[PDB]
DNA sequence: TCGTCTAAGCAGTCCGCG
DNA sequence: GCGGACTGCTTAG
């Protein structure tokens, strides 16, 4: 096989690599790696390194690493350019790795582990680590095994040996419910003392050496925990062990609020999966304990005990250790369904960096790009200071807020992408500048031709047509592949469709889930048998589906992201690249775009409906239009059709074989208006929304900008088995809105849309009468907790005090003189609730640390002094009255002159 | 929240507005 | 009470 890199680090002089050779085994190889940079130098020198501009370059061959940094700082001290690659292990890797890796994931070692540590008085923290380490489980992906070091005796208390089988019993069996899949798989290992269990723990740490470190909190907890006891108990050099090249650094992470110390172990990739999630997942949740994201992303119940863990391991042990090994577990578990491991080894290995870097899109494409100059004897330039800057983005249409019955959507895809490939944007493309005329000259078409030479964009930036610039190039890469990906996420949505509908008649029978691959659209072979499968087998065959659409969304959406932040790192100052002219290039040429747009799809339907001055366009944001298609459907009139799904046909075949051409046709001249290198605009239609066939419903509406939803049959070529809302901005989508309250406004706009206003008041009317019982957490609002300090006067709210951070303030006073109820992390999320007046908290909120039950000493009282009447405005009422005044309806009865009856 | 970008919404504080 | 200046937070792209 070909070899690929697992680990590489520069320690001084020397590049340490740990890799897997020809024949698949894992070896360490330390090189005295001479790194190249290089120097301008005259024209007539016959050299084969020119910089991206075309200047000849002369290679400086150096004798060590140090010489090369040294040179480096000198070349600024005389004020010359110094080129090429400054980071000398990714130089390392190009040159050792000079083709296109192919991995094997099997032969690389991923270890999940978590510790536990039971603290009498409070956190314990990592820096201090004064608590003894009493759990380790360590999962190693090569052996497919749960390692777990068992502490039995503790000065907080002697324990008896876990056992295996009361772990693998229910729960109604007074076990523990330790999947049975994992059972044989527990390889246990109890220790008399703590000394010997992390003596052992670092030989087993010899022997099967992470190269993937993960888990949930590792790096922030788990990792400096385990690094500085064994520095405390053993000392430095024995803590080191945890490094195969023993070599760690105490690294202090910083931002705007503060700063916090991680261990940096060389020789290892720490990818912790809090870290990957908030990174690859598109969420954003109230709480990132792993017992909340287990539960919304696996549907597995709350891990329960009674007491505080504090007291966990002396009250129940067996139970303590059960649900250590179940944590670890449900990390693999996310994986298995987010495949974000997968993801970072991909882009990884592509890019030819640590795999590490992957949370950085900067890192990511300086060595993509570099990989790809140096293909073709290309110098990289030199990276350079530069004063941050704003600079503009894209432009959103003012929407008249209405209800909108009828609605067709439309989106370009991987718009600034394509931009970039069709204007040809890159840092060596630059020709020169032309003189702009205001935007809605080019937007109008009668500003004068930028050029009749190069290819441009409307912020009055000129680039070559010759040939494609390195970042066309290389952003096209990223983008077919993504188009892949994106394939088999539509084809796994569509299979997941026909699933749902078979399962409104399933078969009475006992049978199997058909083996099929879900990536690619079932054949009528397979929709044959599926109209004859049970309920269970169709059931389970719809859980494959969704997995598979969730594999494709993570595979494609990133890649999305990846190419999204190519263009977002041209204007950050850190990059390269960095160049607001070509990040400017690309938000005003889309500009351009949307509004070049918005005026041929006005002109072509005002055309064809034959009137005039109409506007069609109702809504554009960035790179989509929202078509009103009201007077398309009273064209052929409502009676004429059969049910919902015919007129959905209708839109789907005149926006296909109608608008889209139509589009085509405005962005193809817009291209030669700018004289672009490649039209790739290309628009297609993403939603086709309106209210059911026949019912009283209103279809969609608009509140304001971002701020909308639509009640859509069909969504990029996806026919839904039931209506699906798409609500952008609103309520529903905030993390920020209290969980019931998101469920209850959501019910609100689905009747709304789907049934009218009668149905939504009654609905209100219910809600209303029946809120007050619903559980406390399910009606608190969150909210991130920044700067806690700041407004912090005496335990008493400073002037400016933000609502949340006053709830903090109520909550530190009210656990004041405890070190054992928790206190709330800064810059973490906390539960808000509102407190009525003359409480004993003396104050008007509370706030606690979100994802938790608030403490049992004040939660009695929260509860008695909760303000319901409060909660149901702010968060329900105030919204709802926005929906409804946009929709021109009344989530209330009006008087009417029928009452008299 | 160490980690690519801008546009823009709403909650809340403070305070004017005769 | 509203809304403007401002902070804070969280969305849509
Ligand atoms: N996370 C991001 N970082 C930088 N730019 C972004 C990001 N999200 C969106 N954009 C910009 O907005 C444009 C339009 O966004 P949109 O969500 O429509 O995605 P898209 O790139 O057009 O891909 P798709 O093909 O899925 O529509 C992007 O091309 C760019
Ligand atoms: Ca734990
Ligand atoms: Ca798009
Ligand atoms: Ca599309
Ligand atoms: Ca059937
Ligand atoms: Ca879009
Ligand atoms: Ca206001």
């Amino acid at each position: 096989m070909k070899e690929f890199y697992l680990t590489v680090e520069q320690i001084g002089d020397s590049i340490f690599e740990r890799y897997i050779d020809s024949n698949g085994r894992e070896r360490t190889r330390e090189v005295e790696y001479k790194p190249s940079l290089f120097a301008h130098c005259p024209e007539s020198q016959a050299t084969k390194y020119f910089d991206i501009y075309g200047k000849p370059c002369t290679r400086k061959l150096f004798a060590n690493m140090r010489d090369a940094s040294q040179w480096i700082k000198r070349m600024e001290d005389i004020g010359l350019e110094a080129l090429g690659m400054d980071d000398f292990k990714l130089a390392y890797l190009s040159d050792t790795y000079n083709y296109e890796i192919k991995y094997d994931h099997t032969k690389i070692r991923v270890a999940n582990f978590d510790i536990e540590v039971t603290s009498p008085d409070g956190f314990p923290e990592p820096s201090q680590a004064k608590h003894p380490i009493d759990a380790i489980t360590h999962y190693d992906s090569i052996d497919d095994r749960f390692y777990v070091f068992d502490l039995l005796n503790s000065p907080y208390g002697n324990v008896e040996e876990w056992s295996i089988e009361i772990a693998a019993k229910l729960q109604e069996q007074g076990g523990d419910e330790v999947p049975s899949e994992i059972i044989d798989k527990i390889i246990y290992m109890p220790f008399d003392n703590e000394k010997e269990l992390l003596m052992e723990y670092l030989n087993f740490w010899q022997q099967k050496t992470p190269v993937i470190l993960t888990g949930w909190n590792v790096e922030s907890f788990a990792i400096p925990y385990v690094y500085n006891r064994i520095k405390n108990i053993f000392g430095e050099s024995t803590a080191k062990r945890l490094s195969p090249h023993r070599k760690t650094r105490v690294k202090v992470i910083e931002n705007m609020y503060g700063s916090r110390e991680i261990i940096t172990l060389f020789g290892i990739s720490v990818l912790d999966y809090i870290d990957l999630y908030k990174k690859f997942s598109f969420t954003n949740q109230p709480s990132y304990s792993l017992d909340y994201i287990s539960e919304f992303e696996l549907n597995v119940g709350k891990l329960k005990y009674d007491g505080p863990i504090s007291k966990l391991r002396e009250s129940n042990h067996q139970r303590y250790i059960s649900y250590n090994i179940i944590a670890v577990y449900r990390v693999l578990q996310i994986d298995a369904k987010r495949q974000f491991i997968n993801l970072s080894l991909d882009m990884g290995y592509y890019a030819k960096i640590q795999i590490q870097s992957v949370f950085s899109p900067i890192k990511t494409w300086d060595a993509i790009i570099f990989n790809s100059l140096k293909e073709q004897n290309k110098v990289i330039p030199q990276g350079r200071s530069h004063p941050v800057q704003p600079y503009p983005g894209a432009f959103v249409k003012e929407p008249i807020p209405n209800r909108y019955k009828y609605v067709m959507s439309f989106d370009l895809t991987s718009m600034y992408p394509s931009i970039i490939r069709q204007v040809n944007i890159s840092p060596e493309t630059i020709a020169g500048t032309f003189k702009v005329a205001p935007l809605h000259d080019y937007i109008n078409a009668v500003a004068e031709r930028p050029s009749d030479v190069y290819s441009c964009s409307p912020n009055g930036m000129m680039y070559y047509k010759d040939r494609d610039g390195v970042v066309p190039t290389e952003i096209t890469k990223v983008f077919n592949q993504r188009k892949e990906h994106k394939g088999y996420m539509l084809a796994a949505q569509r299979n997941g469709e026909i699933i749902k509908e078979a399962l409104h008649n399933p078969n009475l029978s006992v049978d199997e889930p058909l083996d099929v691959d879900y990536r690619f659209d079932f054949s009528d072979e397979i929709k044959e048998k599926i109209k004859k499968l049970s309920a269970k087998s169709l059931n389970e065959m719809l859980f494959r589906a969704q997995r598979t659409e969730v594999a494709g969304m993570t595979a494609q959406i990133n890649r999305k992201l990846l190419i999204n932040s190519l263009y977002g790192a041209l204007g950050n100052v850190w990059f390269r690249y960095y160049d607001l002219r070509n990040a400017t290039a690309i938000t005003t040429f889309g500009q351009m775009a949307l509004q070049w747009i918005e005026r041929k799809v006005n002109e072509y339907l005002n055309e064809v409906c034959g009137t005039e001055g109409e506007a069609f366009v109702l809504y554009g944001d960035t790179d989509s239009i929202y078509v009103s298609a009201d007077k398309i459907i009273d064209k052929v009139g409502e009676s004429k059709f059969r049910d919902t799904n015919h007129w959905v046909d209708f839109l789907d075949k005149f926006a296909r074989e109608r608008m889209e051409p139509a589009i085509d046709r405005g962005f193809r001249e817009m291209c030669e208006y700018m004289n672009n290198k490649q039209h790739l605009m290309f628009m297609d239609r993403e939603a086709i929304a309106g209210p059911p066939l026949g019912s009283k419903g209103i279809g969609g509406f608009w509140t304001g900008k971002k701020r909308y939803a639509l009640n859509v049959w069909d969504m990029e070529g996806t026919r839904y088995a039931e209506p699906k809302l798409k609500i952008m901005g609103l309520e529903t989508q905030k993390s920020s809105t209290p969980k019931a309250v998101q469920k209850a406004l959501k019910e609100c706009i689905r009747r709304m849309l789907q049934e009218g206003e009668e149905s939504l008041q009654e609905y209100f009317k219910e809600f209303e009468k029946e809120f007050r019982q619903l559980n406390y957490i399910s009606i608190a609002s969150v909210s991130s907790a920044n700067n806690i300090a700041k407004y912090d006067v005496g335990g008493f709210p400073g002037p400016k005090c933000p609502f949340h951070i006053r709830g903090i303030l109520t909550y530190n006073r009210a656990i004041k003189g405890n070190i054992d109820a928790p206190q709330v992390v800064e810059g973490e999320k906390v539960y808000v609730l509102p407190l009525r007046e003359g409480n004993p908290f003396g104050d008007k909120c509370i706030a606690w640390p979100s994802g938790t039950e608030i403490t049992d000493l004040i939660k009695d009282d929260v509860l008695h002094w909760m303000d319901y009447t409060v909660l149901l405005e702010k968060t329900f009422i105030k919204p709802l009255e926005g929906f409804t005044s946009a929709a021109k309806l009344d989530y209330e009865k009006k008087a009417s002159l029928f009452d008299m009856f």
